[PDB]
């Protein structure tokens, strides 16, 4: 799923 | 320069 | 969210 | 001096 | 670093 | 058990 | 690993 | 009665 | 922007 | 999240 | 799937 | 100075 | 069937 | 300059 | 995995 | 006189 | 990343 | 004189 | 060295 | 009855 | 059997 | 097998 | 170790 | 700092 940092924009 | 979420992976 | 430098005035 | 938009780096 | 369940080979 | 290729991802 | 049942020989 | 390595799974 | 209802998986 | 039948193997 | 009242014996 | 309902956001 | 210090990378 | 599970023998 | 010469920000 | 940080190494 | 002189004016 | 991004390199 | 099965019996 | 180099991996 | 002091690899 | 210069790499 | 007259830049 | 004659003013 979410993997590392994500860009919730 | 970078965003929010960016993971080096 | 915004890019590089913004001020509004 | 300069204006509002002072983003630099 | 890879996904979400993980035995090997 | 189910054998090595797993998680419902 | 391999199986459920196994007594190989 | 069962014969030799056997298994349903 | 963001206020009614969503979700990202 | 899901959807509502889902018996895994 | 599988069925149910299956007995071996 | 400016309008009542601003939300650049 | 592995011989030596693995190299899952 | 190694990677990983550089085994030798 | 990488090399030796790594300058995240 | 280089980067962030280089690792001769 | 930004180098050696970086005199702003 | 000196000014700004005297920078030889 | 060696994992299948070996002659020297 | 065996009784050799047999991996039976 | 077999016959000098073996060195087999 | 080898020798005794084992410096390996 | 390294080699003779290692200096770096 | 290097090897001969350096000016700069």
């Amino acid at each position: 799923g979410f993997g590392n940092g994500n860009g919730f924009g």
